[PDB]
């Protein structure tokens, strides 16, 4: 089928290795495997995929974010190294995510408050799912997104 990414991108206190260990709860019960990796910079990031994503493995590749501000680039450099990856980016801030739409054609994903900063990114293409802090029902609501957008998730 292909590589599916999931960008997990968020300040510390934002529910990432809660939401991390839903996704790969998740897709272990769907008989798929996972793998995770967290970076802290753009070339981090360039070694593990270069190393990881060499043949369109078929498998979800989940990466940590803990600086939004690398995000773009780390989405840039996934895309550079495997074309042919699935990108699914889960983000905290609306503001990012916002950021995020306007400079790749890449789905984006809010499950996180401010109406009016939200409706903005809605209107870049940022998708909204329910599951703010719930992480079972997110990895769910995620999960149907990408079979909906992307693909089986097989
Ligand atoms: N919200």
């Amino acid at each position: 089928m292909g590589a599916i990414v999931i960008l997990v991108v968020g300040p510390p206190g934002s529910g990432k290795s809660q939401l991390i260990k839903a996704i790969e709860k998740l897709a272990r019960e769907q008989g798929q495997p996972v793998v995770t990796t967290s970076v802290t910079s753009e070339d981090e990031a360039k070694k593990v995929l270069e190393e990881l994503l060499k043949k369109d493995p078929n498998a979800i590749v989940v990466i940590e974010i803990k600086n939004p501000r690398i995000a773009e680039r780390v989405a840039k450099r996934v895309l550079e190294e495997d074309p042919t990856a699935v990108l699914v980016v889960v983000v905290s801030s609306p503001e990012v995510a916002r950021e995020l739409r306007e400079n790749l054609p890449n789905v984006i994903v809010v499950v996180l408050r401010d109406p009016e900063k939200l409706k903005e990114a809605k209107k870049q293409g940022t998708q909204v799912l329910s599951g703010d802090g719930n992480p079972e029902e997110a990895a769910k609501q995620i999960a149907q997104l990408i079979k909906d957008q992307a693909g089986s998730w097989s």
